[PDB]
């Protein structure tokens, strides 16, 4: 076939019932993550070629930069809840590994409010319930496809996509090639 399991993708032995139909992890601390983000626009791009229908979900991860690593799962939690994930992506990656002027919660909070978020509307939210659960949503999808790698994308709950696998001599091409997988996987 032209689309093979084992080369663009591979299927969980274990499926996942009840899974979000496109569903992505990262970590603010993962190289490749970086890359994917500011420079290959993955879920942009994958975005632009999945039917109408189809929901796109991202999630952060904690088993990246220890203390720090599980702050940012609970403030991409608080990114979730207040609809801010395009305003936050880019200045917490570049804190993070280009400018490194992310060392505690509290540089994660001046992100926020440099990029408009109110102190007061920002930790209400960092401390609220509906954060915690979100969270918790975090937490259980990765355990539930036993996750130990970023970046990682999850078709329905059963396929995997495998990047590994594909030509990287360009950019461009690597982006529609994984792109155009998503969909295939998406319609199967």
């Amino acid at each position: 076939a032209q689309y093979e399991d084992g080369k663009q993708y591979t299927t969980l032995e274990k499926p996942v019932a009840g899974a979000p139909q496109v569903l992505e992890f990262f970590s603010f601390f993962c190289p490749h993550c970086y890359q994917f983000e500011e420079v290959l626009h993955i879920s942009d791009n994958v975005k632009k070629k999945l039917p109408e229908g189809v929901k796109m979900t991202k999630y952060h991860v904690n088993f990246m930069g220890g203390d720090l690593g599980k702050d940012l799962t609970q403030a991409w939690a608080v990114a979730m809840a207040l609809g801010v994930e395009d305003k936050v992506t880019v200045p917490l990656f570049e804190g993070v590994q280009k400018t490194q002027t992310i060392r505690s919660a509290s540089d994660i909070r001046d992100v926020f409010i440099n990029a408009g978020i109110k102190g007061e509307e920002y930790d209400a939210a960092w401390n609220s319930f509906v954060v915690k659960s979100l969270v918790a949503q975090q937490e259980k999808a990765a355990a539930d496809v036993q996750l130990r790698g970023v970046p990682a994308m999850f078709v329905n709950g059963k396929y995997q996509l495998n990047p590994q696998g594909m030509d990287t001599s360009n950019m461009d091409v690597f982006v529609q090639q994984y792109a155009d997988t998503v969909k295939y996987l998406s319609e199967k």
